[PDB]
């Protein structure tokens, strides 16, 4: 598993979504450099106009590209599931607003790491921060707490995403995540630890389509050396 990530790996992301009856698709392409924890991707809304704010999709749109330091190699579930990959499911509850539920498969297709997602969102308020497009086009850094689910041969993650709002308030998005290998081969079940994330969101001046340029660094931590 770890051997597949020693260099720069091309990435394809494909998302189909439906939020309050507003359907959309997003296609992302770029590359991942797990050695440095670095993702560079550009996403296009392939159905035209994205009906939700781009930052609310960042977490759904490849934790196998986290940098696990050598003393933590034993705790990298994500890469150990490769190339056959893993299923990633979440419930994302936007405080005072609706919920996303997502199911994704992350695996190699040829030499490309591919994340294919279906997202369903319900119960959003027409005038809330999401359907109202009141979120800033930016992203915060988070503490993503990983724990093993030993009886499901997989992991769980819990974290609270902070989406900055245009009036200076914050929109919270509680994330409940479960990952399960796709194949039958053995995987690593980690001790408790966290993924330390940071992201920046930008635009391509030459892009006429609705899009998002994303740069992201993630490093694993939380286990003492030795």
């Amino acid at each position: 598993g770890e051997e597949l990530f020693t260099g720069v790996v091309p990435i394809l992301v494909e998302l189909d979504g439906d939020v309050n009856g507003h359907k959309f698709s997003v296609r992302g392409e770029g590359e991942g450099d797990a050695t440095n924890g670095k993702l560079t991707l550009k996403f296009i809304c392939t159905t035209g106009k994205l009906p939700v704010p781009w930052p609310t999709l960042v977490t759904t749109l490849v934790q196998c590209f986290s940098r696990y330091p050598d003393h933590m190699k034993r705790h990298d579930f994500f890469k150990s599931a490769m190339p056959e990959g893993y299923v990633q499911e979440r419930t994302i509850s936007f405080k005072d607003d609706g919920t996303y539920k997502t199911r994704a498969e992350v695996k190699f297709e040829g030499d490309t790491l591919v994340n294919r997602i279906e997202l369903k969102g319900i119960d959003f308020k027409e005038d809330g921060n999401i359907l109202g497009h009141k979120l800033e086009y930016n992203f915060n850094s988070h503490f993503v707490y990983i724990t093993a689910d030993k009886k499901k041969n997989g992991i769980k993650a819990n974290f609270k995403i902070r989406h900055n709002v245009e009036d200076g308030s914050v929109q919270l998005a509680d994330h409940y995540q479960q990952n399960t290998p796709i194949g039958d081969g053995p995987v690593l079940l980690p001790d408790n630890h966290y993924l330390s994330t940071q992201s920046v969101l930008s635009k391509d001046p030459n892009e006429k389509r609705d899009h998002m340029v994303l740069l992201e660094f993630v490093t694993a931590a939380g286990i003492t050396h030795g």
